[PDB]
């Protein structure tokens, strides 16, 4: 059968109602694949051979017991046909070291979703620099002076870190905010770290849309994430409310401009974030929102993904 | 003329007797290039255009005053013909973010020494995994159990981090050492970070040889670094004593097996570390030892480097 | 009744077989006290009044369910008669900030076990400086030069941090160890942090004895902790094997020399560590070993503690 | 003569125009004291005896060369009559460990300015809890829920950390600020660290007054620090503009209510911060502003301090 491996954060701590790695494993099992579970500490390199202690996994939609390990073994990763790299951000050096280990298996012919070299090339915030015609005004800098000047030009800005996801450290500096100085000292760590500033997009009130792309093809329904109450963050992670919608026509236009690059670079499962008609980030590590969209519409995103994996393995 | 830029750690704090970035700038000036100085905080991205505040530099071998800035300007980095990325390790995410900024200039046709994509692909310790036939026995793992077992098989091991240089955190765990447990808990941070173990190479007593490669071509004399007194580290940084030597015949054999890969990947200036006949690491960020070799032998390594840059620009 | 509060690490994550805070709560409940549970985040200060969100607790020796909250409330801490500060190390600034909050309640007449001012005065490693006649040779320094010289004088030394417990970072540097330099650079963080060196005590082979002192009175049986296998640490936390013993006559002599100071300073429940006839540290924050001693001998340490609390409240 | 020691941050890096430790050393030298210079790494403990490598210091108001060491020696600290602890914040555990070392010298009869036990008892922000009748409304908490509620009650609040000085991390959350959530997640590190909230005091527009107290006696002129431009921080450190003034009558009233406690606790040199008629913090580690006040008025604060030291030594 196909043997699929998954590197992910502890399965014992996921919420199977929302988790997309889990929805993918139910579909792989429904198709008859042998599932091999791994966490970051299980992978290693011995004389350049990527190997791992895996546990053969069995999953089921049961809220008392959703997984069971039916055996364990140490194998070379080149023994698996597909490895899904579903480790959550932050993008740190540990994450990078794991992609070199996954890359030694990929040279022995294992398919890696997503491709290790592209995970290091395409940072979720800075890859927008390759599509500046679709993004808001974006400045990446360490200097408070440049941040102050971008604020004076735009009046209302969003300042963010480059490594997190889920609304980690998002500040909005509107007109008359008394805190530009301390927010820049906090995000650049007194000018020793880069941060990103973007002009604020009022359309966030209509939702931050997560648009999913399966091997360059946009899935036709998205999830708009509406910030809630006293929150500047649309992220479900920061309490945002999700609303499944068909793609609007500027959603198709952005997703098709990016689609071919993602295919070309082996970024087989990608989550675009679109606010209004601007692209704000590209999630290539562990994008979610599969469950919410799939509940509301007749589309099997996990099926699309396994179909694309199986074509890639032919 | 050629306009060469350099991104480096503060020039006001270098030792011009030992520093190789400085020796390279004296040669570029001797050839008539216009030098533009940058530090990491000067580079930025505004709508995907890489730009920087540079300072036009003038250097001279004077220990009271070795540099002067004769002007400053904000320019797009694509205005320079060559940028030397000479920032010192650690390999951290800031270093990675800078390579995406240098990569936007490289797409507009600037030559980057070394190539930004290869700086992210070739970590100084883990790139040895692509030449395991030339390295010692090497294990990269988070698990103390695997480290203990590698120690029982080899008796005498070297344990190290993956990010530093200069002898940062090198432990030797010889037979009967009472500390394997606490050294593994310290380097893997209780199993949450990968570390590297290698079998100890007795030949370190004859020196850790720094072998320099200029665009795939090995420079014919090396510097052997001899550990001093009560030191397990050969590194000049950890007090090692340097001895310039001709390359021996296994030095030629290793350097030629790696030479073509480095050329192919745009790793134009590389420092190999060889102990005996084993490759232990590949320094691609800011390798030094140019001064010491050049003092003792009739070879101009900086000249070789500018000749290779000028060929690359043709 | 007496209302006793406890500040501790999450009760949902303790092992009731070994945990001493839990054994103390079963005894307080057996005596009829009302138990109020708190974690560090529940305590606060509003205009200098110490207050907390507590949860009224019910505990029982049941491995499926060992606690239940039967209500919650926000109260001033001065409403409780006794607060047991049982938060585990590290000794960090958060720990110190909590002692000022517990100190505002103590001025309104609540008994704090142990006394907040003494928790800040008596660091578990450096308080041994007030009894240097009972300790091994001890040097606290940031300088590798002094560490090297102490090693040359003593041949076999133990190097440790000042903040942890449980065998955190204990190195033994015996004769001919190739790592003094990197161990000193690691514990002093290149000379910016103090560490402690002590001469190694061969008697650790007979056990690191935990001697418990209840209001200056030594409990008459101790637990010797024997290091296991390839371990330099006797700590149960680092796999040490515990053996309950009567106190030997040098155990009585040390415990009585320290007894009156601990009483005097309101350090009502203290865990001395004795190796042979030398005192190595004084645990005043959350000392354990009550269960193991009590299983083997006819002594109720928790009873001694509640008797001392009740006398203190008279 | 009197031998005075000073523990301070590197003298080679101070600005003698503004630095108050330096102004104190010129006065001690003018009186004929022998000055012994120390940095944190020079102090150590060997079997509970506090000792240090000192350098005999000579200072002079010369901007090319303001200090010279005329010898060095290792001595027990009990050999000095007075040690000025002038190390700058942060208040971290290293700072605390140094106070135990200074405390072993103090038991052998050395005067420590300020007293080590009081430096650990009187944190610069939380010691205000002992004078809540003179401070603004102050909440110290880890819970965002309590911070949100304090903001709804007061409309305009100041949120700050407990460890820094100089305007480190001061946020103002006025009505309609879109960032309460991310500022609380940032200062409490997702609820794992305490932070302080206070209601905003409009009077900061007239200056944050530094009021100096020499052994319980208020010095009669203060320095008001006016925030500048786009700054919420009055601190000279964050660009604030200083204006020497006589004490107003509510400045006398606050300083006299605190004066006797500071004397009583051996906090011989203290810098109160007063905004309007509210006390906001008490700087006991390294308060400055001596130069600016002394330039404008006929008062020798350093003289007052040496007079108080000499009385303390009688
Ligand atoms: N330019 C913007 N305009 C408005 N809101 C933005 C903007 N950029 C980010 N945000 C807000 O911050 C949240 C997270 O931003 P995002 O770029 O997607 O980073 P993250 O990885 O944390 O999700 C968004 O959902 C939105 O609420
Ligand atoms: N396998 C080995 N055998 C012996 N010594 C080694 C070995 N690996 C590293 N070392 C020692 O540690 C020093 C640094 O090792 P290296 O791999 O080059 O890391 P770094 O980047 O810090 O220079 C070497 O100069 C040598 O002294
Ligand atoms: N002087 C010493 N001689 C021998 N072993 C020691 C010595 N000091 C510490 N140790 C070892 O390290 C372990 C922990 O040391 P300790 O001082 O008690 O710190 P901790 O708080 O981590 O328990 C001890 O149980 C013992 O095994
Ligand atoms: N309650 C307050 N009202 C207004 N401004 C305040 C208040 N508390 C602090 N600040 C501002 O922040 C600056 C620093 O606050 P402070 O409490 O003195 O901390 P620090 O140690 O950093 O000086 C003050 O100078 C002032 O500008
Ligand atoms: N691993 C998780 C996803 C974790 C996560 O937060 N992922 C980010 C991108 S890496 C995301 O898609 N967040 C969507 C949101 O917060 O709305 C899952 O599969 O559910
Ligand atoms: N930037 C410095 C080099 C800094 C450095 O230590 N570089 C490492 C590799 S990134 C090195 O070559 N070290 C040689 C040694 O310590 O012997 C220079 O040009 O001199
Ligand atoms: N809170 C825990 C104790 C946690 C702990 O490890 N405490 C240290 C001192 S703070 C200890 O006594 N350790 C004994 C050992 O490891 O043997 C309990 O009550 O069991
Ligand atoms: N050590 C320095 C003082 C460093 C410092 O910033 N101290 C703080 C208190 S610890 C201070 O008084 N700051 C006054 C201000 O920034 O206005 C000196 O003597 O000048
Ligand atoms: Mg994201
Ligand atoms: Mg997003
Ligand atoms: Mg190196
Ligand atoms: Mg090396
Ligand atoms: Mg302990
Ligand atoms: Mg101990
Ligand atoms: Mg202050
Ligand atoms: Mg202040």
């Amino acid at each position: 059968m196909i043997k699929l491996g998954i590197v992910m954060d502890p399965i014992a701590n996921i919420n199977i109602k929302k988790d997309s790695s889990f929805a993918m494993l139910l579909e792989a099992q429904r198709r008859g694949y042998e599932l091999h579970y791994m966490e970051m500490g299980d992978l290693y390199l011995i004389n350049g051979e990527a190997r791992a202690h895996t546990r053969t996994l069995n999953v089921k939609q049961n809220y008392e017991e959703w997984f069971s390990f039916v055996g364990e073994q140490d194998l070379p990763l080149a023994d698996l046909d597909v490895i899904l790299m579903r480790k959550d951000p932050p993008f740190d050096t540990e994450f990078i070291y794991a992609t070199y280990i996954l890359e030694r298996a990929e040279e022995k012919g294992t398919l890696i979703v997503n491709k290790p070299q592209s995970l290091r090339d395409c940072n979720e915030k800075l890859f927008t620099a390759w599509f500046s015609d679709l993004t808001p005004e974006t400045l990446v800098t360490r200097n408070k002076a440049q941040l102050k000047a971008f604020w004076e030009k735009h009046s209302d800005i969003i300042l963010k870190p480059l490594d997190g996801m889920g609304g980690a450290s998002i500040f909005r500096v509107k007109e008359g905010d008394p805190n530009l100085g301390v927010i820049a000292e906090t995000l650049t760590e007194h000018g020793t770290r880069y941060c990103m500033a973007q002009n604020y997009l009022p359309a966030i009130k209509d939702g931050d849309k997560r648009v999913l792309v399966v091997d360059g093809e946009p899935v036709p329904y998205c999830l708009a994430r509406i910030p809630q109450g006293g929150e500047t963050r649309g992220n479900l992670a920061a309490g945002g409310r999700g609303e499944p919608r068909p793609l609007t026509e500027s959603d198709w236009k952005i997703a098709r401009q990016i689609g071919p690059t993602l295919k070309e670079k082996g970024l087989i499962f990608v989550g675009l974030d679109i606010i209004g008609d601007r692209l704000t980030e590209i999630n290539v590590t562990s994008p979610t929102c599969i469950r919410e969209i799939e509940a509301e519409f007749p589309v099997s995103i996990t099926g699309m993904l396994m179909d694309a994996i199986e074509a890639r393995l032919q």
